[PDB]
C-alpha cells in the first residue's frame, strides 16, 4: 500500500494545473535553507493524496521539490542515489541524447542548478503569491538562476501542445493504490516510478523510498516550421480516398504522431479523424499496434508514440520502461502571419517533464535505444528511421509516413530544439525534513 500522503503529487498523480512554474535554484548557505525547508515543507509541499482529493480540499496552488546531484552535495547528502546518470547531471549526458550542445542555455550548460520548485496553479496570481513565499520562505539561502513558466493553451486548444495535438492521454497505472485503469491503459508495479518499490532493481539508500527521477527537458517548438513541412509533403490519398491537400497535411502530422490533434489514435482510426474517439478515455488508449506488427498502413513503425511506448512491438506487456509525464506547454499562440511566413518569430514550446525510478529505463531509453534508433523497432519489413517530432540522429529520415507508399522516406527537419535540461530527484516528503533538512 502506497503512502499516498509521503509522495510528492506530480510524480503519481501530476498536477493537471493550467500553469506552471519551475524555479531553479543555487543553495547559498545549507544550514539555514535546511531551517526554512522545515517550515516549508509541512505547508507547502503537495501530496499525491492532496491531488486526489475534491478540489474544495486543495490549496489554491500545488508545490513540488526535487534536487540534482550538485544540490544534494551542496546540502551534504552524500549517499549514493544508485542512478548511472543522475549524478554527472543531463549537460553531460546531451551529447548521448542527440542533442545539438550549441543550442543549450545558461543556467543549464553545467551543473550550477541545485534544484527546482515546481508551482501549479490555474491562475497567473496564485501561481505568483506561491513563488513569492518560496522567496519570502528562503531568502538568501537560495539564488533563483532562472524561472521557466508555462501555461496551458487557450479555449479549446487547452490539454494541447503547441503543434496542436492532444498531449497528456497515455500513462503507465501503478499498483498498490486504488485507481481508475483504462483500456489499453499499461498496469506496472509501483518501482517503475518509484524508487525503492518493487520492480525498482537500482541500488537505493533507504531514505530514498518513495522518491522519483525527474527528465526535465526545456524544448522550444517550431510550429510554423512544422505547418509548412506538412503541407508541402501533404499525403495524396490514404485508403479511403484522395485527400485534398489540407487533409493530406493534417494527415501527415498524425503519421508523425501516432494520432490525430483530437487525441485519437491512428491506430484506430487510421484514415480520418474522430474527435469524440479522441475526447474517450475509455476508448482513446484501447490498441496495442497487435494490428499492424508487420505492415505500416495503420501506423508508421516510427511514429512519435509507437517509439515512445512500443507496445505490442516489445512482443508482449513489459513493465520497465513505462514513465510517467507531467509536461506543460509555453509561450504565445502561433499567429496567423507567423503561420503564413512559414518562420518562428516567437519563443513557444514545452517545458517537459518524465518521471522514472530508473532515468536509464524511461526517458533516456525511448530517446536513445527507440526514437534515434533507425532499426527499432525491431525486425520490421522496412526500416522504420528516426522518430520525426523528438528523434535525434542525422540524417533525420523516417519511412511509412505514407500508407500507400511505404517505402518512400522523409527527410524531416528538426522542430524540436532542446534548449536546456536537468536530471531531479524528488524525495519523499517525510526524506524531504527528515534526511535533506535534518
Ligand atoms: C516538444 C516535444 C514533445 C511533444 C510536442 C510531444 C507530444 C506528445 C503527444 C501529442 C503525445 C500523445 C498524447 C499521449 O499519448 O499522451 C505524446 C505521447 C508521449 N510522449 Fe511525447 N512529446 C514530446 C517529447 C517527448 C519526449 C522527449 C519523450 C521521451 C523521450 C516523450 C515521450 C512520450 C511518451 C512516453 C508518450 C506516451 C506514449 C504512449 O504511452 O503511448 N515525448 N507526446
Ligand atoms: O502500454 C502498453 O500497453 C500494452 C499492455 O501493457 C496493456 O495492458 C503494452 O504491451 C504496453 O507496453
Amino acid at each position: 500500500i502506497l503512502p499516498l500522503n509521503n509522495i510528492q503529487g506530480d510524480i503519481l498523480v501530476g498536477m493537471k494545473k493550467q500553469k506552471e512554474r519551475f524555479v531553479f535554484f543555487q543553495v547559498n548557505d545549507a544550514t539555514s535553507f535546511k531551517t526554512a525547508l522545515k517550515t516549508y515543507v509541512p505547508e507547502r509541499i503537495t501530496s499525491a493524496a492532496i491531488l486526489i482529493s475534491d478540489p474544495s480540499q486543495q490549496p489554491l496552488a500545488f508545490v513540488n521539490l526535487g534536487f540534482s546531484n550538485t544540490g544534494l552535495q551542496a546540502l551534504g547528502i552524500t549517499d549514493d542515489l544508485g542512478d548511472a546518470q543522475f549524478p554527472d547531471g543531463q549537460f553531460a549526458d546531451a551529447a548521448n541524447l542527440g542533442d545539438d550542445l550549441s543550442q543549450w542555455v545558461a543556467p543549464f550548460t553545467g551543473t550550477t542548478i541545485h534544484g527546482v520548485f515546481l508551482i501549479g496553479s490555474d491562475q497567473d496570481d496564485f501561481l505568483d503569491q506561491f513563488t513569492d513565499d518560496i522567496s519570502s520562505t528562503f531568502g538568501s539561502s537560495i539564488t533563483q538562476v532562472q524561472a521557466l513558466s508555462g501555461s496551458a493553451r487557450p479555449g479549446d486548444q487547452a490539454g494541447h501542445e503547441h503543434f496542436g495535438f492532444l498531449d497528456g492521454i497515455s500513462q503507465p497505472s501503478v499498483t498498490g493504490w486504488e485507481t481508475t485503469v483504462f483500456p489499453g491503459q499499461a498496469v506496472v508495479p509501483p518501482g517503475i516510478i518509484l524508487t525503492g518499490r518493487d520492480g525498482d532493481t537500482g541500488t537505493r539508500p533507504s531514505w530514498a523510498l518513495d522518491g522519483s527521477f525527474m527528465a526535465f527537458r526545456h524544448f522550444q517548438q517550431k510550429v510554423p516550421e512544422f505547418n509548412a513541412y506538412t503541407l508541402a509533403n501533404a499525403i495524396p490519398a490514404n485508403s479511403a480516398g484522395n485527400l485534398t491537400q489540407q487533409e493530406g497535411a493534417e494527415f501527415l502530422g498524425a503519421r508523425m504522431f501516432g494520432r490525430w490533434k483530437s487525441g485519437a489514435p491512428i491506430d484506430l482510426a487510421p484514415t480520418a479523424d474522430d474527435p469524440a474517439l479522441g475526447a474517450d478515455p475509455q476508448r482513446n488508449n484501447n490498441f496495442d499496434y497487435s494490428d499492424t506488427l508487420t505492415d505500416e498502413t495503420r501506423c508508421p513503425f516510427g511514429a512519435h508514440v509507437r517509439k515512445t511506448n512500443p507496445r505490442q512491438d516489445l512482443g508482449g506487456p513489459v513493465d520497465t520502461f513505462h514513465a510517467m509525464r507531467s509536461s506543460i506547454p509555453y509561450g504565445p499562440e502561433t499567429s496567423d502571419a507567423e503561420l503564413a511566413s512559414g518562420v518562428t518569430a516567437q519563443d513557444r514550446g514545452l517545458l517537459f517533464v518524465e518521471y522514472q525510478s530508473i532515468i536509464g529505463n524511461g526517458f533516456r531509453f525511448q530517446q536513445i535505444n527507440w526514437a534515434n534508433n533507425a532499426n527499432f523497432p525491431f525486425s520490421k519489413p522496412i526500416t522504420p528511421g528516426i522518430e520525426p517530432i523528438i528523434g535525434q540522429t542525422t540524417p533525420r529520415t523516417v519511412g511509412g509516413l505514407d500508407p500507400l507508399n511505404q517505402n518512400e522516406t522523409f527527410t524531416v527537419p528538426l522542430f524540436v530544439i532542446p534548449k536546456g535540461g536537468e536530471y531531479f530527484f524528488l524525495p519523499s516528503i517525510s526524506a524531504l525534513t527528515a534526511t535533506i533538512a535534518a
